[PDB]
């Protein structure tokens, strides 16, 4: 149990290509890595206003950046999901549901975390930041879906879906009051950028009792989900119907993290294009499958073993 | 405790799960024995037992002589044991008459026994546990009486599968695969009573179900009009209900039967069976809530004889 | 072993009589708490406390303020814990409808407590233990609703002794002479709540008493026109009922009370007690007898299918 | 771990439960002292001490003279230790104003002392533990100012019983049946300072409730036009508003009074209690929601001094 | 390479769950067996007719059977094929395509074969049965496209399908002629029911250089596939685009195997209710995965290793 | 206990001064981070940045770009963690609304890091601790607005020095004395960032400082009739408001900048530095004195509801 001890807590660790949590609450599960690595630049329209990235455990999610130049149409954040991995659910527009394409019957995170690296020339290498993990309490007409293609275009008939949170949040909303007030936040850290790829930043559970999330084969929902006729985006009411739903897809047994950047502006003069960061996501998952799904068959028994933002990467 | 055990175990069986998660529960022994026959309707086709962890449910059993009416399945519960819920139409909810407040399982599990003469002894089964994402429009109430009428007062109900998940739903599509799942068995009918099928727990940290006293329900449920079944949409309030009645830390168990053909006639009556289904409950029990049969006597005294 | 332990004692409280004398019994534990009070037409006269090792009855009190109608004693029952029979008038016989087959007690007794203001708090007692050589035209039949109506159609019954005991009786002339008994003491009223009186065995080898389903009587049995009583001549058949609801391997306790007066007024209300009773049972049941309310489908499948 | 210590116990008080459940939790001891009488409508009738685990309630107490307008019971809350919600009438939201993202109870209970001069300190009590079976149209929302008004902006609230239930409802039946219940316990009231009253867990494994920062309701919370409570029909979201404030992994406790009699006249003026409630609480803190009152920089240097 | 050995030819062999052609044609593939098993009895209204089993190289298709008990509605034969295992095709009939939903590109058959074994009492145990192997030249208008349910339903969007035979062939077609015609077959060999369970059938390759076939991810139809109006059937016209989709779909390197069975007849008189066989058809294939997919993931390099109708099963 | 610690410490720090000085002490975490950056103004002229030992002032910097009005320098408060006194003008003093009875350090420092890119990296810095005979006229009360408008009703406030005192006074004295200073050091600021400057307490036996709950003043406190500033004379009272916001039981710190020059150009704008100033507090608390959001419910119990 040494290798899946190494990968928990610690994302980035190449000790074994199959980790799980060892504390028998899921017999004969399936470890699935997901790793994602992108460019994060702040874009020209947020000027000189902080910037963010959020790691939040939500399914199939690798982090939420806002106002990067990724951002589709109208809305202000990125979502970097993780297609095409047996890890997210889609729309089935058709029958008005969210469906569990790859029939997920359980599921929890093994572990999740980035590392960020400037790649700006030595003449342009300014800006800092600050990062904290908080258990914030959410509501979900705070949260939303968003396709993880992070496109100009309305929400289709089977598009990958992943939750995030709205976009305005990092504007008004909670991401706000936390950013304004990150030296109170637990773990609270804060550094220079072109020293920012000395730390991995990854979530950590506020209980030692981790119980998998449960999924439907079909999730239908009625006029409390609003799908945008512009953006890739679905709001949410207040209602029990979207808590189910939130309670299936956003794990409430780990903490997010949030990290507020004061990047070199972006202005398009010419040595102004701001801060460009190498992203590596990555998001360990522990899965059981229904048997009608693919991965069932390679199922594999899980028999039980006997607080700062960013830690040394 | 990693795994529950078996329920038909010639050794001593623990009466709980000993890990703390019900302290002062009591455990309830839940057992039924009966014969069940593949129907004529059938014909060749395949038919299926459901052993699942539905409170009260001892199995299902697809395309038998016992179907009621139009259903495609019969529903065997343990009505008799005082471990289910009954239809309070009066005050439209599904009632908690037994006063379970919390419920898991020890052991749960089936055994049958080929009850066919020596020349008529053919046939054959495969079996299978799955781990299913079950959605609530998959689910029903249906009547323990299993009989041919509606749902009426008080009616004693378990929660089953509809009777087409069998034939083109969930059902049939694991039927079908069955050699890829998991504990995958296949062997003769006449050497099927060698076998104890037993459910699994997916985790080895069980947490109890709880139950209200009423649970309250709109249109989301349709009550049959003709058949003692009740259906489901896919709402919130549905999705609780299946909370309570059906226990998503255990696995099920399908049986897939090609018995001996039914045509009605003497030398062609079907596999008959002896099944044997135990359903061993860890109950925490709320107070009596009906004490019509109750004594309840002021305990303050009179001041003075009521003779004076 | 070698005599019966202190229901009230917390410490290490035998379920059973580890004698081997009722192989696979169930233990019962049934518990009265209620207050009682000296009534007014007894006036300055002692009144009594008794407790009998008769099938559910936690005590009889002589001529507190709840006698019924034209009786002068209160009887308190344990008919909610099902360790009681019933009147079957219209089958004329005492129906043991809880399907006990044999039963003796573990441990039985009462506590009291003084619930009086301490400038009222006088008053004193004495209590001794006792292994009457009853007669069944002592005893009786009484209803545990204790009310001033006729004994009617199921109406729960226990066997206590005749009110006129008390007075003119074997009770009187046992309390008129409580120093020749065994056990005795006595004490001041403020001071009772420091006693746990309990009842003895007087044998180390206490065998159950049996019960019939329905116990059949003629004429022997009188009930009365008005009371809430029924009453016994010395016949072989009031013996053999006797013998079976009054387990006479046990001692019974008498304890007499030189309570303050009840006069009805203000500051002379009588002396109230809280009344602790407990009886500790073990059982051995017979199956159940009433299956009205179970489901009981053919166990023999069908050979078709009931829509053929 | 098995089970929750005294919260009265002077003897090494645990700040948390050691299960490693709530990591980075905080402790929070919230005390509540206060006086209680029963008053003179209830007249001769038992009065209830309820002790439950809901959110920030020390206690609710049937028919005592605190009674709010036309309300039957009064409820006691912790308001001022930061454990409640409030109304957000114009958001129609219940408002986790004080950012708890998550709780459970460390310890919780009541210490009672009588407060009657010694000849008028008659009276008696009966005590036990439960595991009701909550339905949610048995609670309701309860202003803790406990006054005879309607429920305004930002009021504070707790979830407490109906106070119909201690008349005909659950408790009633429970209150009738106490003896059938767990840690049955009785005495009188000139005694009843020796008792520490503790809330059970039914579970050694206590999952902490979650809470929103809004939780939206609709019409299905219907505020009461002149009293200061808000009811609850039985539907998907007043059960999910129920699960967060109703901790359901430990049992109630109910204590039945039958007091001295508070007529209003001198010497008549029931049985003052002193009252003790404790709620020890484990909390995981959301980040502070408002800074209405913070000071907030920009935390960029500006490029150049504002007087330029 | 000893297990890849014994599992090539021998396709019921548990040597190894990474079955592959050790030739070079297919570096760096994933194996993937596909295993049935189910119950062929003849139904009542083919009479004393004699009754098929083809066993054929196409892609997902474990067997066919004529006029047994599960024959659908109108069809006079079964298809048994292996879905949901990521080596079916589906009816993008919005598109008018028939897809490639899993993304396979490359595909061979490492192996493929059946073992039957009768399971009547010994009073009804009488039939016997012939079969061989051969290499018909097919033409497309013999073949059709078949719903895995094999259901009683018109072919519905995102049905899962199958190339099988046209139904008439067993009666009027090539698998009547070369049935009346068996004994002159490579291969033939023939004997009773009641020791059938003594022989495994598997299909053996023409040439031993074994090409994968290619599919694309849409393969786009016109009307020259039929779908019919009740069945669970689309048939073809023999026009170049259907024998691309037949190249596609039925690899013709292989050849098939008939068995043509004499069983008890079933009437529905007490004991005369058919020949109950016991079928466990096995399909070993080597795929390459495009990377969109998500079975992509589990490719496992493979490099280059240095005639009678039933064997001894 | 000998030397304060270090704010910065990877190690675990003790979170108070364990020397029995302050019994049931509470600590309290000061951090504040920002981006400091110098002004035009002040040209190619040194800044400064002052760590003292008074409650609530995380540091002041000379000149640099967010000097508020006419005033050469800026402070920087910790008055969102609760440890700051405010201005109650309506009743003319300094009010103690944070109910700190008496308080000490722990630890105090400031880490500067420069955040400026390569080919503007130049600047150096000297570094130095000093124990001043401090009068009350160098001192003076500001806003931690650090803003251009008068001090107004509840403004938050914190002792600093003078600007002055950087340009002619007792500080630019030490600032061209550095290098004969007790622990001076020097660098160029590029490396400045791998420093943890820490205040030293020139004792062992540090006692707190008291506050009063509102300390009152006359003319001998200035308030500036533009700026956010208060001005003291050297009288018995000044000197006494002196001694309970300023410890001199610690030293001070001042480092003393040499920037790369600010002309409010591209390429030209200064030394940004990402300044991090920690203040560990520990504090003893009195009663809290602001109960405007309390419910405070009278504790006696009415004789009587006030239904009747």
């Amino acid at each position: 149990h040494s290798k899946h001890f190494s990968v928990i807590g610690n994302p980035f660790s190449k000790a074994t290509q199959q980790p799980q949590i060892p504390d028998g609450r899921m017999l004969e599960s399936l470890p699935r890595r997901c790793q994602l690595v992108t460019e994060i630049r702040n874009n020209v329209t947020v000027g000189s206003n902080p910037t963010y990235i959020l790691v939040a455990p939500s399914l199939g999610l690798a982090f939420q950046a806002y106002q990067d130049t990724n951002v589709p149409g109208g809305l202000d954040s990125s979502v970097y999901g993780l297609q095409n991995r047996g890890c997210t659910v889609r729309a089935n527009l058709s029958a008005t549901s969210i469906e569990n394409y790859n029939d997920i019957a359980k599921w929890r995170i093994v572990s999740q975390g980035i590392n960020l690296k400037l790649n700006n020339v030595e003449d342009e290498n300014d800006g800092w930041y600050e990062a904290c993990r908080f258990q914030h309490d959410w509501t979900p007409d705070e949260l939303c879906l968003r396709s993880t293609e992070n496109d100009a275009s309305t929400i289709s008939q089977d598009e990958d879906l992943v939750m995030g949170v709205i976009s305005s949040s990092f504007m008004n909303g909670a991401l706000n009051t936390i950013g304004n007030n990150m030296v109170e936040q637990r773990g609270y850290e804060s550094g220079l950028l072109k020293n920012i790829h000395k730390r991995m930043f990854q979530l950590h559970n506020n209980t030692s009792a981790i119980r998998p999330k449960t999924l439907q084969g079909q999730f239908n929902y009625g006029s409390e989900i609003t799908f945008s006729g512009t953006e890739s985006e679905a709001r949410f009411t207040d209602v029990p119907s979207n808590r189910q739903l939130v309670d299936s897809l956003w794990h409430n047994d780990y903490d997010c993290i949030l990290i507020k950047l004061y990047p070199r502006e972006n202005t398009g003069a010419a040595g102004q294009t701001g801060s460009a960061l190498i992203v590596n996501a990555i998001q360990n998952l522990e899965l059981q499958y229904s048997p009608t799904s693919d991965l069932s068959t390679y199922h594999i028994a899980n028999k039980r073993a006997r607080d700062a933002a960013g830690e040394p990467f």
